[PDB]
């Protein structure tokens, strides 16, 4: 038959028994009307689901000033939660493991996006310069948003904990905190971006405090073992860039430590590296970012990772583990309907070998 490969090695993550180690990337789609789940992300999911296989979900947002992108799903209303539960019941029927991806985007955003053309709020009052969308044609603006004051914070911090909760009402086996790209929890984490003078700003200890008082509001509120993060230290995405990764990196995994979390999810860097973090930290090390099937195995033989997340590659191959299994060819993706409206095209019409 076929020879095995790391890939297919079976693992032992937070309280889940994983069959094998390629995890499904969070991959924002733009396909949820009106913050709504809809119909076709149950036949996404559904095709990329597998036996003891981890998926993590698209982005979903925690409330209204969390928006900062059209047709991106919510989940801090009932009829979010009952969207999401068929979606979720697909995964499960094949036996995956799903974990909801929490997020706010703070300062990425604008205000007809937010409640009463309310500006977004961030942990500073500078906002991003103009951007091109996905496809190259349109100039995406942002509001400056409002710098939280000290005592509004916990409210936010609370939202992560509602959602976390709604996630699990939901039936999602955990949730993932969505600490990167420059969002919310990162714009806090990183120097580039948080000037404050109160305990949230300034070190290295204050500028984590927000993520990690998330961590420890979700981690109480559904259980460590149901909870996952993730974190891109490395990443310069919307303006977001710190002077110092490494250690950025390497003190958010070592105060991960002390809350027995489901796992760690570090995105490879687009010198610097992971393997610090990883030899620091003492739990389930996911790592994502340009990955293919020789990397993959790769990272895990060389312990670098124990479970490796796929992007773009999980997008064009609905059955990505199977054809890494079989050393089969892949189907290529295309980018221009990554982020585009469509239900069926670029979404569930890539072919199974
Ligand atoms: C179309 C698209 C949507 C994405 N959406 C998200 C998201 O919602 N949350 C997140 O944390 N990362 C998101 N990412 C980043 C990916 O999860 C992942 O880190 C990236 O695909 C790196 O791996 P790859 O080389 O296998 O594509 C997205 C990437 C792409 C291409």
């Amino acid at each position: 038959q076929v020879d095995k490969i790391p890939l297919m090695s079976p693992c032992k993550m937070g309280k889940f028994e994983l069959c094998h180690r390629v995890v499904l990337a969070p991959l924002t789609r733009q396909r949820s009307y009106g913050y709504i789940p809809q119909p076709h992300a149950i036949l996404h999911y559904s095709q990329r689901s597998t036996n003891g296989g981890l998926l993590i979900g698209e982005a979903t947002v925690i409330s209204e000033t969390g928006i900062g992108y059209k047709d991106v799903p919510g989940i801090w209303t009932k009829e979010q939660v009952e969207a999401w539960k068929p979606i979720v019941d697909a995964v499960h029927a094949k036996g995956g493991i799903f974990f909801c991806q929490i997020w706010h985007v703070g300062r990425v955003s604008n205000k007809d996006f937010q409640p009463n053309g309310e500006d977004p709020i961030s942990c500073t009052d500078r906002g991003l310069t103009p951007q091109i969308m996905s496809n190259g044609i349109d100039i995406a603006h942002f509001t400056r948003p409002r710098r939280l004051t000290t005592d509004e914070i916990p409210q936010i911090v609370n939202e992560f904990r509602v959602a976390a909760r709604n996630a699990i009402e939901a039936g999602f086996d955990g949730v993932e905190i969505h600490g990167a790209h420059g969002y919310l929890i990162d714009q806090f984490m990183k120097d580039q971006v948080n000037d404050r003078s109160d305990k949230y700003g300034g070190s290295l200890e204050n500028r984590c405090r927000f993520a990690l008082e998330i961590v420890e509001a979700v981690a109480n509120e559904i259980g460590s073992d149901r909870v996952g993060i993730r974190i891109s230290p490395f990443a310069h995405y919307n303006e977001a860039g710190d002077t110092n990764p490494t250690a950025l990196g390497l003190y958010m995994v070592e105060s991960l430590n002390k809350y027995d979390l489901a796992y760690c999810h570090v995105v490879e860097p687009r010198t610097e590296s992971l393997v610090p973090m990883r030899k620091a930290y003492k739990g389930t090390f996911i790592v994502a970012g340009g990955y293919d099937r020789e990397d993959g195995n790769r990272a895990l033989i060389e312990d670098r990772a124990d479970l490796v997340a796929y992007g773009r590659l999980f997008i064009s191959n609905p059955d990505l583990p199977k054809r890494f299994e079989l050393n089969a060819p892949l189907n290529k993706y295309n980018r221009d309907t990554f982020y585009t409206s469509d239900p069926i095209v670029g979404y569930t019409d890539y072919p199974f070998l």
